[PDB]
DNA sequence: AGGGAGCTTCCAGGGGGAAACGCCTGGTATCTTTATAGTCCTGTCGGG
């Protein structure tokens, strides 16, 4: 079943029919930001709502709003991120009344975005490429000693769904962070240029090379694990064959080898069009430089 | 380093400082989940402008709009999400001017959540305890060989 | 030991005093509406 399981037309007529929509202006996101800075800090990961007054009375103050209403104020931006689906209230008898809060997976990944320094480390990538490896020649191995459904359903789906899946699109997401760091180094080469382009050229060499020696080391890394990774993924692939098969098992297969094209595509297409950009600065200030001769 | 090097404060001054927001309105939203769904079905995970426009088109026609203007529309569209940085565009010479754009993992997370079909798996938990204990292990053995 | 009356102590009853609760009025926040003006597009025409 693909991950979406509706086609553009029934997802719009269902997005319509569900009205969803977010809305989180400076300081609702600064405070959703807050609340995920305060729920790092705890032991217990809850919240009560006082806990949150102060937090919202905190982010008002640092924008220098005014210290009436406040209370009401932060019980409406408490009970919009609750109706926005930021925020889980539990609201227990035996707790007298008092209502226990915990931050969604949504609210958490959108705080995390902006609050979490999220840079590209090769030593990261190759640990995630060792621990799918592993994980992928268990389940070939798995695959290859054969069973019953419950063998196939624990000892291959699960891995491959519950943990490979997982981990190939943890690295999608820092390939698109790296995609982001390359537009910014784009900004900052032309506001050197802009400023002072004699003394910017040893800076823009130096940008130039730090970024495409990590995106090159990053695409060696990538290739080296990616054969190893295709290969137990037609393993897995010919032993279901073999075992007369799991439709479940097969499109599973076929979903991963679709991204672990995706991951490995990737990487050359970045390095072209940094290439691109590389040899456009070199030719421009090679220009600006040299040929004016008095 | 705390994950969040930064105190609520400096935080707060930090997020008005830079003036982060989020406004994802039904068409805008159903658009970023119409592209998200496209991009799955691609083998080279880059989507052109003309793409682009024609997803936009099918969700117009999903909200029974008028088709007057509908390539400005997407492209003041396409504009907006390349501003509240849920789209990356690149503009490569060797393109001839062509954009290329790959969505943001901010405009993939909130795209997955509503899509996402998420429900709680046992078997899962299992692995990844299995996993992190392999990985605890070595690192464990690791430590004590020295080094 | 039983029965009644006196002294002494504690509870019951009265009276005051203010706060709290309940209700209304207006203010403050929030949101919507309404209008205006912009911005861009589209169309037409004419000219090149």
């Amino acid at each position: 079943m693909s991950e979406y399981s509706q086609t553009v037309p029934e997802l719009v007529s269902w997005a319509r029919k569900n009205d969803f929509s977010i809305s989180l202006p400076v300081e609702r996101l600064a405070f959703l930001m807050a609340i995920a800075v305060l729920n790092s800090e705890r032991l217990d990961g809850e919240m009560s709502e006082g806990e949150l007054i102060d937090a919202f009375r905190e982010v008002c103050k640092g924008f220098e709003q005014t210290a009436e209403s406040v209370a009401v104020r932060a019980n409406n931006a408490i009970n919009d991120m609750v109706r926005q689906k930021l925020l889980n209230r539990f609201t227990s008898e035996l707790a007298d009344g008092n209502a226990i809060y915990r931050l969604t997976p949504l609210g958490i990944s959108i705080s995390d975005y902006y609050i979490r320094q999220r840079e590209f480390s090769t030593l990261r990538l190759s640990m995630q490429l060792s621990i799918v490896a592993n994980e992928l020649h268990r389940a070939a191995e798995a695959a290859e000693e054969g069973g019953d459904e419950f063998h196939w359903h624990r000892n291959v789906f699960a891995p491959l769904k519950y943990s490979v899946a997982e981990i190939f699109d943890s690295i999608d997401m820092s390939q698109r962070l790296m995609d982001e760091q390359q537009n910014f180094v784009k900004e900052d080469i032309a506001a050197l240029l802009n400023q002072d382009w004699q003394a910017a050229i040893a800076n823009c060499e130096q940008l130039l090379s730090e970024t495409s020696g990590t995106l090159r080391e990053l695409q060696d890394t990538l290739e080296a694990a990616g054969d190893k990774l295709q290969a137990n993924l037609l393993r897995i692939q010919d032993a279901n064959m073999g075992s007369g098969g799991s439709e479940l098992v097969d499109k599973l297969v076929f979903d991963l080898q679709s991204k672990l094209d995706r991951i490995i595509s990737w990487g050359q297409q970045a390095i072209d069009l940094w290439i691109g950009y590389d040899r456009h600065v070199h030719k421009f200030i090679r220009t600006a430089i040299d040929m004016d001769k008095n």
